[PDB]
């Protein structure tokens, strides 16, 4: 035919066809200077036929699971109590603005205004979790008031303390602008109260205008996404943590197989959170408020260790942890371990408080979890520098995504069902 | 930041946010660094995944492995056999005294071309029938009817390559080298143990024997090829035992027990191509002291499915070029032809060694390789229309995925079939 190759004039076979003593391919080095496509090209291949088999192989198990009234349905006593909780942690803001305000005009002391914090704060804390451990309501709802009630959390003690060493550097270097218009301090905190971040300022960049199709396009992307995302959940990790017994009381190689069997739509869900919230709803949210900044995250996924995941997984949370907690105890004479130890444990309670109320269970899963992160930073560190950094983002993605977060969605399941009976 | 090292303090009145940037995957611009993370997490997505189906195996059935699976009482299936084995050695001594009758002028050259027809043919058609009469193993059929192929490609070069330097010498009308008997004979005996399909009189040698390398390269042989028996025995054979036929039964069930069959397939393919081009040809090259020995290149990088089949093999395709091509070239045959020619002499061949042993006459294995000249068409055309990465995951779905694990399930519940 046409032909990819040495032409077609004819030579006899009289003609010798070895000629010159050559060395055959993978007995040399000289194989390690070529590019190898196919290699790779056959693992996207295997994986392929692989998800395709347990499609089907669950399909003919186990049919069509999908229900309409799964995730939401006419049961709406969960909704009331506790979204009226949501337009009630409003009132904490402004009460902290009040006090503010009281030591705007020189009316009240430092100490008032520092005891005052902790009682708005501690109130802040406590009163939603009276109101979820009082009801009886889905997990969603519970998740969800107690990730707003963080939020909140960390941007009071973030507008609180930057609004102290403001204050402090006004009143002692230079005194000058004084008393600026209850609007324009109302506006920005209300301001700061909406924005993606958590750091307060008294003004950010800002951005062109609202492009109206950008924000439908994006808004569609969310919404087909989650779908995809509740389908996975529904069809194909409901069947697997159902048909499972405790990793901690049975046989070891049952569960070391339930954990591998979960781990594979555990890491598609984890992907398409990260993708649904950290990229497709906070640029939504920024396009709506002409929030200029929007890096809200870096390339978390070339990770050489667990502290490299740490430092590019949350652009917000680590910056309000190096300007709220790091550097303070830093300016006080406290070594860095015991920084990173109450960092660390400022994490595990916050994660556990919004693990643990929704499910009613005081089993400190997930408290262990972040704070056993603080010895894997410096063992990953270790590993790295003596490995290099391939064997040290296998190492992350083996110790992340294969078999930590299937063993906590077991142990809590299993945890809560037998709370249950 | 790094390792574990602090940075002075900044003050919280210091802004964080300065300038107005954009997200990592708001913007084209992402690609220009390496995303080296993604080639990794599919790396321990893999581990995970076989370390599940090793476990789950494991906990289905047990230990598997057998002490009596491939040798025990094999003293019926060895002795015809390896016997017809050596009874093969007489087929290049006829040729050569062919040879030596024509060079004496003693016989005309028409009566040559009907002597080689007679010796081939019967070369062919012995051992078959020695496969078919006294009953025997798989295995010990396969070797056979492998040296039946190799001896019959190597007779075939000999005749057309002896008959064109003869042809040559008759239009010189001068003889000046004069051959004793003894060296024709050792170029011929050097010839039939050789690693190649190609006659030639003499080839380029090597330097010396190293026997510390022989004994490396065959206790490697002896490791790889006792792994090719323990996925053979613990994996292949609980799948193909518990499965039924592909036009049987329900097509999910089908493309499911193929999609399960194929992942310890790949595994005993790429054992086997190790085993046999790499390992063995060397150590035969080396105890012969045969220089060149390219007998494969890179076919893992093929664009397209005759890019795979122009560098598997490089004696095969060395033999089909130099013996099927250029004397269909030279005799005005059109080049869409010879294609299907080459084809064909490989597919009755491989149909041979697939069904005597088996006792089946079903053309599995010579339809599979008489599919490849429009899938090479096909392909080409794919690969010129959708670039060499897409062209070679079309290579490795149809030849990985999907052929092999359907001839194994075909060609054993059709011998199943027959033995009831
Ligand atoms: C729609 C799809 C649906 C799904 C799919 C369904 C069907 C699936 C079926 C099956 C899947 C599995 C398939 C088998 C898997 C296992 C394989 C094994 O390893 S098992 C061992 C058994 N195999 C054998 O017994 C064969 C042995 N035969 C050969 O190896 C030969 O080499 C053969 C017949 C393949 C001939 O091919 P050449 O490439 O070696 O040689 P030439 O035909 O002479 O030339 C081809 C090309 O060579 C170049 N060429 C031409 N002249 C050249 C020259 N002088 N020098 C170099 N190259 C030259 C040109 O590119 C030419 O192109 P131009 O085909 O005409 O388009
Ligand atoms: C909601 C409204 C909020 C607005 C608030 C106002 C301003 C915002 C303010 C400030 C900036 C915010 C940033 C600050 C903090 C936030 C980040 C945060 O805190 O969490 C984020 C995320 C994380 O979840 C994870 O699990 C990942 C954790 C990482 C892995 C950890 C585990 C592994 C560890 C160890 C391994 C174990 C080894 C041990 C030993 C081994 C042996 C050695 O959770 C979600 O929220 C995702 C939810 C899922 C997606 C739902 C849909 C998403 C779309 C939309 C929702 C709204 C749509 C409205 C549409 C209306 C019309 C329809
Ligand atoms: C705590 C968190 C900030 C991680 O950072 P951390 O190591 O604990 O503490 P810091 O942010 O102060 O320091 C991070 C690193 O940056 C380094 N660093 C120092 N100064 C820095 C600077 N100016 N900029 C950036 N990095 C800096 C530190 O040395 C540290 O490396 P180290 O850990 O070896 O000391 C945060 O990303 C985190 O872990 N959050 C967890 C939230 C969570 O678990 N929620 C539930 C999930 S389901
Ligand atoms: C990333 C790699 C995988 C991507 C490839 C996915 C395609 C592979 C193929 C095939 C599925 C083949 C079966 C076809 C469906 C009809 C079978 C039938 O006639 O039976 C009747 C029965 C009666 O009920 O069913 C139905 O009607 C059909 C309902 C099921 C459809 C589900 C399709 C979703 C597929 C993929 C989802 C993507 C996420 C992957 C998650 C993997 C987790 C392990
Ligand atoms: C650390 C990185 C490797 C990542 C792979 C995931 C490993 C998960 C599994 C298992 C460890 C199992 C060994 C513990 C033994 C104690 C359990 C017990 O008490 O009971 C023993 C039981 C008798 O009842 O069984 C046995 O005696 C031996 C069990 C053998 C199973 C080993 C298979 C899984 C481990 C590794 C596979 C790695 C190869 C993958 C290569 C793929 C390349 C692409
Ligand atoms: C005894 C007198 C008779 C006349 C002389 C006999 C010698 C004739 C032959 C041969 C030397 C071979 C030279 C030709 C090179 C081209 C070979 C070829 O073109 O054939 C390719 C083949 C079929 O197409 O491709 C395959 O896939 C084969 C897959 C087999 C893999 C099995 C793993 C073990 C590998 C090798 C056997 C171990 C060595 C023996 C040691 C044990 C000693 C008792
Ligand atoms: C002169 C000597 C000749 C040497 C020839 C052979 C050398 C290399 C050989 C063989 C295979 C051995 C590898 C396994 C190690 C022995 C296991 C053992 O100690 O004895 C079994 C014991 C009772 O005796 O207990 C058990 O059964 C539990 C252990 C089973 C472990 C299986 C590990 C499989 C590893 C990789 C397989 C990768 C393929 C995955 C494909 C999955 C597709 C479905
Ligand atoms: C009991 C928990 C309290 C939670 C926080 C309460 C509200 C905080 C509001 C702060 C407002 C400014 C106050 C005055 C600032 C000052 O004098 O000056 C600033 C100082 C440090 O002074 P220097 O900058 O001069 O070193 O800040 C701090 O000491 C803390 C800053 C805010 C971060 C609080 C984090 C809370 C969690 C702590 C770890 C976990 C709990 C440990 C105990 C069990
Ligand atoms: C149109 C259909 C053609 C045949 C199709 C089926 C072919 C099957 C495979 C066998 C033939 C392979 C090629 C052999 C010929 C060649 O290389 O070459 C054939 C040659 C080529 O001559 P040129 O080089 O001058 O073109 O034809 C000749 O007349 C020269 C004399 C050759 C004498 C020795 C031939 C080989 C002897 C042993 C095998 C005999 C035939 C067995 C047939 C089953
Ligand atoms: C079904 C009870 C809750 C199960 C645990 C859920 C834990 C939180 C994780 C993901 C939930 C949010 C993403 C999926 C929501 C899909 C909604 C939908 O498809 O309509
Ligand atoms: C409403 C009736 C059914 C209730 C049980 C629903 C299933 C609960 C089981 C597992 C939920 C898993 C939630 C998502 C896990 C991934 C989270 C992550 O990767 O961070
Ligand atoms: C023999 C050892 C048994 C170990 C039992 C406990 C295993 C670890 C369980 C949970 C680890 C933490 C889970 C992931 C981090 C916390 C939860 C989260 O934020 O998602
Ligand atoms: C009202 C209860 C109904 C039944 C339970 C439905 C809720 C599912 C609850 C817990 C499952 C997951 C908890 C562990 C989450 C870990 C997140 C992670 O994988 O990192
Ligand atoms: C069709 C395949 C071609 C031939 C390959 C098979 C060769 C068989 C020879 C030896 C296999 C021995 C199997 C050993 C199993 C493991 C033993 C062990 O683990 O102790
Ligand atoms: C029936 C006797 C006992 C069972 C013996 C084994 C049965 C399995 C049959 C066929 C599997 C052959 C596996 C290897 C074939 C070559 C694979 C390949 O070409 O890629
Ligand atoms: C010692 C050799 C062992 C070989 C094991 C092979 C397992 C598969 C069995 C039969 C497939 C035979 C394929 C024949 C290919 C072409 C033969 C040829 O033309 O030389
Ligand atoms: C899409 C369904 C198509 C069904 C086709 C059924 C026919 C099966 C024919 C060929 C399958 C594979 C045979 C080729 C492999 C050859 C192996 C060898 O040469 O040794
Ligand atoms: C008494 C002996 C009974 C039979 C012994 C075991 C036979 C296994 C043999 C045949 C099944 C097919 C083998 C592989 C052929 C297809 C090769 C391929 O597709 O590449």
């Amino acid at each position: 035919g046409r032909g990819n190759a040495d032409a077609t004039f004819t030579y006899r076979p009289s003609v010798p066809a070895h000629r010159r003593a050559r060395e055959s391919p993978l007995s040399s080095d000289a194989i390690f200077k070529q590019s190898h496509a196919g290699l790779f090209n056959l693992c996207v291949v295997v994986l392929i036929a692989v998800n395709s088999r347990l499609i089907i192989e669950n399909l003919m198990k186990y049919g069509w699971l999908i229900r309409t009234d799964f995730w939401f349905s006419s049961r709406s006593l969960r909704d009331w109590p506790l979204f009226m909780c949501c337009i009630s942690l409003s009132i904490f803001p402004l009460a902290a603005f009040t006090v503010e305000k009281l030591v705007l005009q020189k009316y009240i002391s430092e100490p008032v205004v520092i005891f005052l914090h902790i009682i708005i704060t501690m109130t802040e804390v406590l009163y939603p979790v009276y109101v979820t451990l009082r009801c009886d309501s889905a997990f969603l709802s519970g998740v969800t008031l107690m990730l707003l009630t963080c939020i909140v959390w960390l941007k009071l003690v973030s507008y609180a303390h930057t609004s102290y060493d403001i204050r402090s550097l006004a009143n002692a270097a230079d005194k000058a602008n004084p008393e600026v218009s209850y609007y324009v301090s109302l506006k920005s905190l209300a301001y700061f109260m909406v924005a993606p971040t958590l750091c307060y300022q008294p003004s950010y960049p800002r951005s062109a205008c609202i492009r109206k199709g950008w924000v439908a396009r994006q808004f569609a992307k969310l919404v087909i996404f989650t779908g995809f995302m509740g389908f996975i959940i529904e069809q194909y990790i409901n069947p697997i943590v159902r048909n499972s017994k405790h990793p901690l009381k049975g046989d070891l190689l049952y569960a070391i197989e339930r954990v591998l069997k979960l781990s594979v739509p555990n890491l598609y869900v984890w992907l398409c959170m990260f993708y649904c919230f950290f990229h497709l709803w906070l640029n939504i949210l920024a396009e709506l408020l002409c929030f200029g900044d929007r890096e809200f995250y870096k390339d978390w996924w070339n990770a050489k260790s667990v502290g490299d995941y740490w430092r590019m997984w949350n652009m917000p949370v680590h910056k309000w942890m190096v300007r709220h907690i790091y550097f303070p105890c830093l300016r006080s004479k406290i070594p860095k371990t015991l920084a990173i130890i109450i960092a660390f444990l400022v994490s595990a309670v916050f994660a556990e408080l919004c693990i643990a109320v929704p499910c009613r269970l005081f089993k400190l899963w997930a408290f262990l979890g972040i704070m056993f992160q603080v010895p894997l930073v410096f063992i990953t560190n270790y590993l790295q520098e003596r490995f290099g950094s391939t064997v040290g983002n296998m190492i992350f993605w083996f110790i992340f995504c294969i078999f930590g977060q299937p063993m906590c969605v077991l142990l809590y399941y299993h945890d809560l069902m037998n709370r249950k009976g």
